[PDB]
């Protein structure tokens, strides 16, 4: 299997890395593991102006005031159990958000703050018949309402919720109150069932309390029952949110119609659907096991045909110390990270099932040492029925001496492994920044991108509407619109020249600069920086971008194109003239 | 023969550090060479969610008032030198967008000082004094502005409209002096004695439009007599501008008479790169609109400033014709120069002494090879090229239009930073490295030239101001877990030790201004902790033996979780605490 990509050769797969604590999404080529692009999401990006421009701040909404995010889990939208290449979704644990990235323009186009919860951690997409819903876990138990009258996690109104977001509209679809808490989650291959692990069935806040119970559980959701209750109006709402809320808790030992609790040891973490649709596999973390939940026994479970929720467990292989995450090669093998043993263990799911029934069989096929302390891992196409068993990435937290020292902070070691054969083969150590934690791979032919924007693209439609109110045709006009203490500069740009090369304002004016890049050739990006005003953005071909700032400094202030666009780029500049406040009417 | 190994396999280590400019994204990046893998990101002018640079009190203190900016625009990373060799102490880099120079300490790989250059706009080129050591950082301000810039005068042709050459004291990171020049400044370099520096000018016309800037057949390389400048400062013969105490010297021509501080050497045309050869013989200016480089003999500059030469052009000793669009030059230490040809889209290898002899009229071919690169190269960098130890092993050419060299990724494209083996007679392209936001230029150092710390010193100046605040509250940071109440201000101090915060709950009043100071008292390498307050925009990292702090207001009543962001321990997921906010 081709391991190295030489000059002029192209990678075979796209890789989509979580930006971890840094808050972006990163696009890699696989197997070279080179970073092809960064997609700003929850971070503020100086280069493209994401978080500064009006288009990006509009998408982020009120949360545009936050400069941070914390990502764990990127996933790609699916139709009939295969990637369709339309959207990537990712979480923000720091400020409780879900973001959607449009894979044709490789930009975040929608973002939502999940109401009435704290810390969006695990995130996973419905597989069948398509990604109708984004499932997202809120990790932490909070009071409802959280008005500062009650702080007790044990109070009857303290809880966290499982969240369903409508993938196309990016509005809340529903929420399900659960017992315990939520960690990771996955979905079946029918659309009926989803499942999530829980490490805090104790509803404790201290380390000892969260580890008391021998077993926590994975909670299973009957999505069809949830929908039928919504359509029937059998739900409540919390605070000012209109989101339908359904109660998935047990009440005095009696289950709700929406959930079932399958006991699993112990503080389990990963929750992974095998690519043949057979199992929800939970990683036991503090228990040296995984637990295999038979998805085809779920209907019986929810219909009372089983006495014990443990009856849906058909395997619980002992694997090693600190199992965290599981992936699949599509050949009947699972691969599980062992955080303490610092290994990836390859095991056969059907053989593990037969061992659970008493049959003495050795389901463990190989243990590969990794470097060191692996968290999550990802096999190519593992989340689809097309899992091709070619590549595996294990994302290890302590890289130690695997890379040159770079001071007190260390990179994550994202290790590429060849699994095309019977023997796992470590081939590349990929160091990464701010603990990406997890990633997703897609074949080259599963991703179709645009090189030139469409002029009607929703990403900047609000700006077109604004321009229209000013009587502006963005494809041609170079005009300075004045409106009291607001100035709205509209210009085209075509390398190497800004369409407006100087304009004059009063000190204190609120200036919006809107630039439409009318170059028609691929890869002619322009930039726009106002010196010493903290203003910076990128404009790609046929895109419109805008940014607003206050001209609070009298005098002449240069602006320049930051992105090399032409042999005469260094000369693509302009001048803002700011008339001193003492030469104009003075206010207080 | 050029035949170095390019593969760094699992378990093997890179041979060089590479320090990449973060370009328009504003950070510094540390790569391993020859793998070309990014080992670390060092936040500088960007706001970093992961470590809290731009949010923490220690980082905002370093940034000063400019902490209000969330952007930077970087081009020119350079490493401090002693006796013309890298000494591993500091990395310096420019911010063109908000007119700054930042210093990075290479032992901790963090920005530790930052300065806004007074009375200028757009710090672009930057370069370090080489000998006897990096006393000064030299920084170009690119754009001509009025003085004062108070909005009475906007005419760039006015007698008080000009830009300035900036010298920053490298060790104190305070301004040392500024030199007013004619025209504008592009790139700059320094000699191997400490007496001379030089910079290219493209806007000798002092025009604001594209046509007017390309008006003159020749611009120039302005040469600076730094000894003369220092002598005038020492004698008090200078002025100051506005509210800056920086000594300002007038380096402009006056009615055709030269300053004592400058000489203007005519060079074609809108020249860009300005590169000192590793043998110390030449300032080499890249011709850009002229298909040439011009070679200024550093040995002739003393006679030039002494008035012993009949024409400023006499210090020009070579002007090789190389190709279309020469922008930048580097050196292998074997006598060759390597120059980017933006238009021809090549790296041309040429022999400097043979060019000098050609300029005198000898029939000799100084061009050795042209290597196609992909595509439109800007700057280039050979290993140790800025030192008298230039080792002629690796060359990076940083090309702007990657076209079809990588998988498509939407309307934006990566820069193509191509690794080239120059160890033998023939340049060999060996690796295409895609990079984000046009790093533009980079600098390499041998592994043994960089020595980093794995554990912070408790006395480190980086968080000394926080140690001081802690003193005023009576806090021993190594041990204490205490909540100090002071009006509507709450100062939480805690140790942390994987997997537990030293303070796991505290209660405040809605509207309080909360400062959380965390001291990581783990003593094992690479056990970093994080601290994130959910839904409050608060995030930071704390490495072993570091103290880090962050301030935010508790504007939301109720229970609000905080958690450790960096995987520190098998029980990392359970390392959490609770902030309880009592309603007003
Ligand atoms: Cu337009 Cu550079
Ligand atoms: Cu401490 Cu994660
Ligand atoms: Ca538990
Ligand atoms: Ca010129
Ligand atoms: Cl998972
Ligand atoms: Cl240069
Ligand atoms: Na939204
Ligand atoms: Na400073």
């Amino acid at each position: 299997q081709k391991i190295h990509v030489g000059p002029g050769e192209l990678d075979d797969y796209y890789g989509f890395w979580s930006g971890g604590h840094q808050g972006e999404v990163r696009v890699l080529g696989v197997p070279s593991m080179r970073e092809l692009m960064r997609i700003p999401v929850f971070n503020v990006d100086s280069a493209t102006g994401w978080g500064l421009t009006n288009e990006s701040r509009h998408i982020m909404g009120d949360s545009a005031k936050f400069l941070n995010g914390d990502c764990h889990a990127p996933h790609i939208s699916m139709t009939d159990g295969k990637y369709d290449g339309k959207y990537l979704f990712i979480n923000d644990k720091a400020n409780s958000r879900v973001a959607r990235i449009r894979l044709d323009i490789m930009k975040c186009d929608k973002m939502i703050t999940v109401p009435n919860v704290q810390a969006i951690h695990g995130l996973r997409l419905q597989k069948v018949p398509h990604t109708k819903y984004v499932f997202a876990n809120a990790e932490f138990i909070i009071p409802h309402p959280n008005d500062g009258k009650v702080f007790d996690l044990q109070d009857e109104n303290s809880y966290t919720m499982y969240n369903a977001i409508d993938a196309e509209t990016m509005e809340m679809a529903f929420q399900v109150i659960v017992d315990g808490n939520l960690d990771n989650t996955d979905a079946d291959y029918t659309g009926r069932f989803a499942a999530a692990t829980c490490y805090n069935s104790e509803k404790a806040f201290d380390l000892g309390g969260m580890m008391r119970n021998e077993r926590d559980w994975v909670v299973v959701f009957d999505i069809h029952a949830v929908e039928a209750a919504v359509k029937a109006g059998d739900f409540i709402t919390l605070g000012d949110s209109k989101t339908p809320v359904l109660d998935g808790r047990k009440k005095d030992g009696k289950d709700s119609k929406f959930t079932r609790y399958v006991p699993v040891p112990k503080n389990p973490h990963g929750c992974n659907t095998s690519s043949d649709g057979k199992y929800f596999i939970a990683a036991g973390k503090l228990s040296p096991t995984c637990s295999m939940i038979a998805i085809d026994k779920l209907p019986d479970l929810f219909a009372g045909k089983l006495a014990d929720p443990r009856d849906v467990i058909v395997g619980e292989p002992e694997l090693g110390l600190g199992p965290l995450h599981t992936t699949f090669d599509g050949r009947g093998n699972a691969y599980t990270t062992l955080f303490i043993d610092s290994q990836v263990v390859k095991w056969n799911m059907e053989e593990a099932v037969r061992a659970y029934k008493g049959e003495k069989v050795n389901y463990i096929k190989q243990k590969l040492d990794v470097h060191y302390q692996p968290g999550h891992l990802h096999a190519s196409l593992c989340e689809t029925n097309e899992a091709d068993g070619k590549w595996l990435v294990a994302l290890s937290k302590f890289s130690k001496d695997r890379f040159l020292p770079v001071g007190p902070l260390h990179p994550e070691n994202d290790q590429l492994i060849d699994i095309s054969g019977d023997e796992m083969k470590l081939v590349h150590d990929g160091p990464t920044f701010a603990e990406p934690h997890d990633c997703i791979m897609a074949r080259r032919d599963q991703i179709k991108t645009k090189k030139i924007w469409d002029r009607n693209d929703p990403f900047f439609a609000p700006t077109v509407e604004m321009a229209k109110k000013d009587g502006i045709n963005l494809d041609t006009d170079n005009k300075v619109i004045r409106d009291g203490n607001k100035v709205r500069v509209y210009m085209t740009s075509m390398a190497p020249a800004f369409g407006v090369q100087e304009f004059t304002v009063k000190q204190g004016d609120e200036v919006t600069v809107t630039i439409t890049n009318i170059d028609q050739i691929e890869d002619v990006s322009h930039g726009f920086v106002v010196v010493n005003h903290g203003v910076s953005m990128e404009i790609s071909p046929q895109q419109t971008s805008s940014i607003t700032f206050v001209a609070d400094k009298p005098g002449l202030h240069w602006y320049y194109c930051s992105w090399f666009c032409h042999a005469l780029h260094m000369e693509m500049v302009g001048r803002m003239m700011v008339e001193p406040a003492w030469s104009h009417p003075q206010f207080e």
